[PDB]
């Protein structure tokens, strides 16, 4: 079905952009910019210390669950 | 920037959307199920008619939108 | 949990926008001026009286269902 | 214009949405829990300290790119 076949090729696109390795990085660097927002030289070291780490595992999360669009656009009722 | 895929994309997608001449019916038959909402037997006719005569028009002009990307995507985080 | 307080914030503060009087009027409007999109002196006389009879019903059945947050979203399953 | 007062409602409620304090208080929440995601007594502890203490920082360029919609649904094409 047309809304099911869409929403399905969205969702994949949104995948594409998330497993293309500049975008990975671009969010990386941008939350580790985030981290200068204050000042302070020992919580913007973990600031970038928790992003470098947690970040990585986030995006996982997100791909595991942008994957098989079939239950995503399903889990949206858009498709049967 | 490769966002701008996506914002072509979506829009793209969308146009096929409101071009499909079955999903032209499908919209046309909801808003004429609303128009049985109220048992009036004079105004349920008149908005049938209305509904008939100006969805289609409603829909031209939006496909009129969404048409060229340059005027929409232009400009935003997805292409600037 | 986040993904329901949210929805259920989103949509029982756009309730309480659509109830503020002054959001039915816009939206009206568009739909009063959308009427002189058809040179019909029968059908634009009727397409405000279909739209300014059936809007206000409209917007009420949704101000109904924006009521109750619990109901829309479920109706979006994130609370469960 | 609709297109416009679309953009001015939407970007002024979204703004009403972060500064609820209950909504503010959420989103710390479901961002602690997040530094459960990785079990580990360091680094969540980190975690948690980094997430109080840069999410009010966060919320401030949001809420100061919402304190006038006018001025960004203009920059996106979406007003004038």
């Amino acid at each position: 079905s047309l809304p099911c076949d869409i929403c399905k090729t969205v969702v994949t696109e949104a995948g594409n952009l998330l497993k293309d390795n500049a975008t990975q990085e671009e969010i990386l660097h941008y939350l580790e910019k985030t981290c200068e927002w204050i000042h302070d030289s020992s919580l913007s070291a973990s600031c970038k210390e928790v992003v470098d780490s947690y970040l990585p595992v986030i995006l996982d999360m997100i791909k595991g669950e942008m994957s098989n669009p079939g239950e995503v656009c399903s889990a949206l009722n858009l498709c049967q």
